[PDB]
């Protein structure tokens, strides 16, 4: 594929997606005088790089298959330490420390396979400094049996808006009448392909792959 | 910081005045030259390592930058955390087009040598290197002040030489090697990042991942 | 199977099964002289009354049948925390204290199933206060791919004398020309049928089921 | 301490003067009564619950039993430590004896009350409890100089106590029941062992485990 040498020109380089791109900032400005409300954080490539995790159990538990998103060993070390190693995103910083500022109740909501024991809500506590009166343990949220589904888990606690970096992050916000915004997921993510952020013209955090 | 910056469209095309390249052309560049030694640094070239360095600043100095000088810290960097360690793509197609060359492959790391290390064996694994084209991993260390991959890339008579950080670059250009630029990602916990093409040297493109 | 109203006599009242008991002072009176050597330990019912996490492990994963001792959901619990829930025992605090005063090295070698990490070698060190010279990581000894049997490990680490409460301890000392000496196995111990302490003419340490 | 102290055939045969019982004989002793109250001690008389008050003692008061008065505790052992607590054979057999006589069978603990408890659900799901048999676990406390237990078996009409301490059996005592001591393990961490027999009560054989 590719030519050796394909070239370029002004428009090509010019050239942006219609997308409406905000800042934190902006969405902080948006909510001015609204009082205290709940919203709610995907968490991986959300708020955190968990990528390293991802891989390092893909090539242990499933290295010539995708099994290990099953794997419920997989899970419980995942869900009880691997997230010493996960990065956590400075834009997450920010839209928390933003969602901190307003008093709002801050929840976490994931895909991820439930362990009956997590540390994942002590680590986004403690990187983040979120306090506990804005803090909520991680909602595991699902189809399976005792679960709930993510678009019911914001009806539930009545969020708002919703941050996620999955096209599914952003339809279930849709589906309930929240306020979805896409955060780029970043690409040495090991999550693939890459998400069309943008793609139901929903807001789109810039700068947010970092 | 204005609350709508805004932006024009000189700003929009706007170009940092930056040799790219592309994996395609320097293999290009490199026809009919027959098998040579070439080099990589490891962290932000070949591996996203930054889970291993996080854990370790949390572990060892939270509050400073002393893991880096941390034996402690270098053993388990070199003895397992590369486990979380994730193969960039880039480096991938490099490692794989200079094999293909018969080239002999070094990787030249800024880490500091412990008594035992992993890392050979997890580069090997995970890039499908050769055993007659593998080299064990080079740890020149890192001092104040001094390139310390110069003599190393004088010492396996090192022909190109990629990395991410400008040490890398100029250790190429110390000893009259080709140097080239691979882009640290921005999730990279070594921060600032570097200003590729400072050296008016090749960057390869899209190589964040 | 009883009567309601067995009664007894004082020939079975005061009836002994002939076995050589011992004391940890008679033990370490046997060695007096003695430079320092390397001894062994099995941990379950020997150093710790890890039956907590076994019974947990067994109403968890196999209520109805023994396949909690195969699950590695289980494994990674029990090599990794449960053991903050193992009691530890008094007899081999006695018997590791006096080790310690021997200088002798200590070795602990367990059946259990192999876990890519654990966290046991620590719980003994910390809650035994097994100085650094003296101790020594927890060896997993078996027949798993790439492990080597216990008595394998007694003959590589020229260990003289082991302790432990299942009759498999005392034939892997037996088998290597090692003093296997026994410990009780608690009565509520979990891991039934009790063992036939003393059966094969080794010491038993007295009152050494706590 | 002797190296050697020896022993004597006095010694070996000699017995302490207890009213030992069996679960058959306390049956028997039972035959043809009606349906009553009866309760039994959790702690040492049902499960050896041991694991996690040992945690606790480490978690919370490493150097003294402080934590036995931390309500932070409490709400760890009442809602999942019992996990690793282990059923006694003991009261598997007293549990399913009374079960089948048709008696209302109540706990009282020395635990101390806390916002949420699953420990009644533990003792009915280990033991086997039906529904119509089991009443919710009474969390007495456990007071300097007051016998907490005393007034609930009054309150309950429980006409048979079944117990490792001394407080359990003269609980029965004050009320007028029969107190019925069940050994405490050797390996409990709750220490000294109680002088099983103290108070001229029966006392179950073979039912430390
Ligand atoms: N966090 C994750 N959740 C779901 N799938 C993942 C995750 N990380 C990696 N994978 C998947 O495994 C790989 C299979 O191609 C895909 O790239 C996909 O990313
Ligand atoms: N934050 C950091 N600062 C310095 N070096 C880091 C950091 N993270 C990873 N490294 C790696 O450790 C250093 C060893 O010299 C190399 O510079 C390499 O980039
Ligand atoms: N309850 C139990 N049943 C069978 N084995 C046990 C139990 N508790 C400890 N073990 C033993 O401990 C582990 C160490 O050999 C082995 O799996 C062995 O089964
Ligand atoms: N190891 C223990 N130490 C003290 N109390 C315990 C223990 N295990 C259970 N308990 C219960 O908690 C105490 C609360 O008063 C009672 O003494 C009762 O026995
Ligand atoms: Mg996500
Ligand atoms: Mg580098
Ligand atoms: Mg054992
Ligand atoms: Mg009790």
């Amino acid at each position: 594929p590719s030519p050796l040498n394909p070239g370029t020109n002004v428009a090509r380089l010019a050239e942006q997606a219609p997308i409406h791109w905000v800042s934190v900032a902006q969405i902080e400005n948006s909510l001015a005088g609204r009082p205290p409300m709940a919203v709610g954080f995907d968490i991986d490539d959300t708020v955190l790089f968990s990528s390293p995790g991802f891989w390092r159990g893909k090539k242990t538990f499933s290295p010539e298959s995708e099994d290990y998103l099953k794997n419920p060993v997989f899970w419980e070390k995942m869900n009880n330490g691997w997230d010493e190693f996960s990065i956590p995103k400075e834009v997450a910083r920010q839209l928390i420390d933003m969602h901190v500022r307003r008093g709002d109740a801050i929840f976490f909501v994931t895909g991820r396979s439930p362990t009956k024991t997590e540390t994942v809500s002590k680590t986004l506590a403690d990187n983040f400094h979120i306090p506990a009166t804005n803090m909520n343990p991680v909602i595991f949220a699902g189809d399976k049996p005792g679960q709930n589904t993510k678009s019911q888990w914001l009806q539930d606690k009545n969020i708002r808006i919703f941050y996620g970096d999955s096209d599914n992050d952003i339809t279930a916000a849709r589906d309930v009448g929240a306020r979805g915004i896409r955060i780029l997921r970043a690409s040495n993510s090991t999550y693939k392909p890459l998400p069309q952020a943008g793609a139901f013209g929903e807001e789109v955090i810039v700068n947010s792959e970092y």
